[PDB]
């Protein structure tokens, strides 16, 4: 009997991740998708900073992402979205992670969490390289807001017995109902748990937890769902 | 013993269904977002057709849809991006649906299935307005190519004892491992069935089959899934 309701508890815990891991991928994609096709048509005019100006301003791009801008490698200058934010003599897009990267990567990539200079929170950006016909002229940044990723993570009903959060490959924090946890290892609130795929079951203060993990292969980050494993027995009802 | 297997075929086949209508409203939603945005750019500067050319030859935004083009009210002219054709003398972009659709609703839409003047296969459309300060200039197309989400449909195992196809909500269908269905009501390759969300379960020519329908809420699609049932109740294995 125990087995009977385990094997459906972790069943429907196997179901829930998977359909979120997808939701995580196809959200990412997507951004990446509207990311790339930015990038390209400010490529048909990069050093005519006015258009990009334009562009980051229609209303669409600008509601997909937290902030968006371009900083420029030439005088390091900044064209950019943000309307609570400025840049000053302390700022240097060249020295930030998503223009490294972009410019490393010599691609589209998604950064490590970092403290953003505007909020002043954690997120993670996608960088993108900018090119003027084959010469590196600078690089963008999308900036993705991590508690609208954890209510993206926690869209499905966790039988109300916990949630679901996110980590890079190095367990990170990237997502989690409490923003406080982003930015650290998820050993922070979920101690005696190794970072690996398929569901592990512990017990903390007194009660135990099921937790599953699944990777998003194309950014190697996972998707982490803790259970409370007897609320869980009874919310299949 | 059977309503053992019946009841996990039935929830195997719930998972299939709700995971694929998932992902058909996620990769709708993406590319509203590229359409729309895209849309919004074209307006930065509407009767620019060197512009807007440039823009759509722009390489992600081309190879995410068959062809995009933008039609023009006052001249009826067609800046397009169609590597294999172009319109003469008996083409005029705003007789066409998308057009129309577009022009009538004052907003993004999807058009009902019609057939592509140039690939002469049945195809959908998402169509946008396109505005210079509130007056109405023209309307953009973004075809989608039908056996292309054939294969998005597809891309669950479906126990290898079926597949799955998407119809309008008056049952025409709009995507099907055979696009010579595509166009037709569903009940020419699936008769006796009432397009319903559900389970129904019929016999056609000596074999019994499950059918589940799932409507997508944004455009009042349904996904459909065919089993054999047999072929079902075995490959749970
Ligand atoms: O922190 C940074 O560098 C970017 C620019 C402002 C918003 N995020
Ligand atoms: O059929 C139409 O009107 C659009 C324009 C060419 C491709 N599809
Ligand atoms: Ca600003
Ligand atoms: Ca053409």
């Amino acid at each position: 009997v125990r087995e009977e309701i385990e094997s459906l508890v972790q069943d429907s815990l196997m179901e829930m991740v998977k359909g979120v891991k997808n939701t995580i991928e196809s959200d990412l994609a997507s951004k990446k998708g509207l990311a790339q096709s930015t990038t390209e048509i400010l490529q048909l005019d990069p050093t005519n900073k006015a258009f990009a100006k334009s562009v980051l301003e229609s209303p669409n791009l600008k509601g997909s992402f937290l902030a968006i801008g371009l900083g420029y490698e030439s005088d390091a200058t900044v064209v950019e979205n943000d309307d609570g934010w400025e840049p000053n003599a302390d700022y240097d897009p060249r020295k930030r992670p998503w223009y490294v990267d972009a410019k490393r990567e010599r691609k589209l990539v998604v950064t490590e969490p970092y403290v953003d200079i505007s909020t002043k929170k954690i997120i993670i950006s996608i960088g993108t390289p900018v090119y003027q016909q084959s010469n590196f002229v600078g690089a963008m940044f999308y900036d993705v807001e991590l508690t609208q990723l954890a209510q993206l993570v926690n869209s499905v009903n966790l039988f109300d017995a916990g949630y679901l959060f996110i980590t890079t490959k190095d367990g990170v924090t990237i997502a989690h109902p409490n923003a406080e946890n982003n930015g650290e290892k998820f050993s922070q609130f979920l101690p005696n748990v190794d970072l690996k795929e398929g569901t592990q079951r512990i017990e903390l203060d007194g009660k135990y937890y099921l937790v599953k993990f699944a990777q998003v292969p194309s950014e190697s980050w996972y998707i982490g769902a803790v259970v409370d494993e007897s609320i869980a027995f009874a919310m299949v009802d």
